[PDB]
């Protein structure tokens, strides 16, 4: 198991979706989702709660995951069989807080930290440290679990996100390069849809291509351009595993 | 008094900056006490050289850098000037989750506990510093805020980085104060890029470019006086 960790809108649900090649995750997380991908010829999705009915369309995927949800612990249950995919299985957590919004519990920053606790705890779960490039790297809530429950960095993964919206005049070279917060394992650098890509319906393919591109043209990241980008972090949670 | 309070990097130390009107501060570890004065005379005076007036703004991060090396000792600093308010400022250390370095394992907690030496006074006001371009939920400044204020009532949101957000996204609804309604509502400012800090471009350029930015936003254009830092300051006057 792959356990998605880190702040509020850090972009957990977009890695999950890369990892897919489809559009399925409302756009925030209630509910933990048990995402476990299957290579197969036959491109469909299931629900454990929704048994014999095969899913076809992903928007309709979407839809029972938002019918279902409607914060709980208990997890939802998805199987995506698809040619494209990896067999690996992913858990979707909801995001760390620290205020509550709306109708909201006021301990909902210690619900949420409790509900990834029961995942991150396990020896043979693997931590997916998701933190924006554009937040300070110190003050990452992913990071602080992480080490909470894993020290030494034997079984995490650094994920930096949205490496496109850095402020002019900076970069996560010195994170990238596993040299301001050292992890035995390191970092990897991603970049997802913005919400203007989401809203004007682009592709998982042109994103992975702008991606690449970001990454070869970016001075300051070309050197480590083959560590980097999705693909290479679906090669490295394959690599482990097999 | 005013305390700045936020996580690191937030945009604290810039705010500071755009209060003086002129670039000074290097680039939080020990406390710092900004004592402003509207005076006619521009100059800067330290309470550890108790004597000497200083003219040169750049000489007075040269002295902050010197007398800087966490600790909860403040580094006292008066700025006499024509363009700032009769404001005492706090730049408060930003609270971090993780220790770089040779930093102690227990920074985070050290860090809440000197800002709580400040923020458990009944009169200081506490000024919530939130980047945009990060989730509001997710307020470090915000959760303090809350810890020692919950009504609100001597609790000031304070939004930086609103020219770093995402393109199809803006915080309307957090400046309109819907998303998270404090008592004493959201001001929005536009500080100095890290491109505007090493091309040394002037607080008077920046503030410039503040006010054409909310100005111009079609998402913040209706609210563009109740917007920016010299209003900021305009509330933090009136209090
Ligand atoms: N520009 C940019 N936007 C991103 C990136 N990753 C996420 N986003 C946006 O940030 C918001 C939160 O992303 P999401 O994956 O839903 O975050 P989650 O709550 O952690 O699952 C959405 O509006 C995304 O379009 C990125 O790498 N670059
Ligand atoms: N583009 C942009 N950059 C900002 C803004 N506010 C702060 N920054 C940058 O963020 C970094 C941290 O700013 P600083 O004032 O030192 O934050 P502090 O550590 O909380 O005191 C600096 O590189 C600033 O240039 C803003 O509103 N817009």
């Amino acid at each position: 198991q792959i356990a998605v960790v880190g702040g509020q809108s850090a972009g957990k649900s977009s890695v999950l979706e890369n990892f897919v090649g489809r559009d399925f995750l409302p756009r925030v997380t209630r509910r933990p989702l048990v995402l476990q991908l299957i290579t197969s010829k036959a491109e469909y999705a299931e629900f454990l709660h929704c048994k014999g009915k095969k899913f076809t369309d992903f928007d309709e995927v979407r839809l029972e995951i938002e019918a279902e949800t409607d914060i709980s612990s208990i997890p939802i249950n998805l199987r995506v069989y698809s040619p494209h995919v990896l067999n690996l299985t992913l858990i979707d957590l909801p995001g760390i807080t620290k205020v509550p919004v709306g109708d909201q519990p006021p301990d909902i920053e210690y619900q949420i930290r409790e509900m990834i606790m029961q995942f991150i705890t396990r020896e043979n779960c693997l931590i997916l440290a998701v933190t924006p490039a554009n937040t300070d790297l110190a003050n990452s809530d992913a990071l602080k679990l992480a080490k909470e429950v894993d020290p030494q960095g034997l079984r995490t993964i650094g994920v930096i996100t949205k490496l496109d919206l850095m402020d002019e005049g900076t970069d996560a070279r010195d994170v990238l390069e596993n040299k301001l917060l050292p992890l035995r394992r390191g970092y990897v650098g991603v970049v997802n849809r913005s919400q203007k890509d989401i809203d004007g319906k682009k592709d998982i393919k042109a994103a992975m291509l702008a991606e690449r591109k970001f990454f070869l043209s970016h001075p300051a990241y070309r050197h480590i351009a083959d560590r980097m980008g999705t693909p290479h972090l679906q090669k490295v949670l394959n690599q482990q595993l097999t």
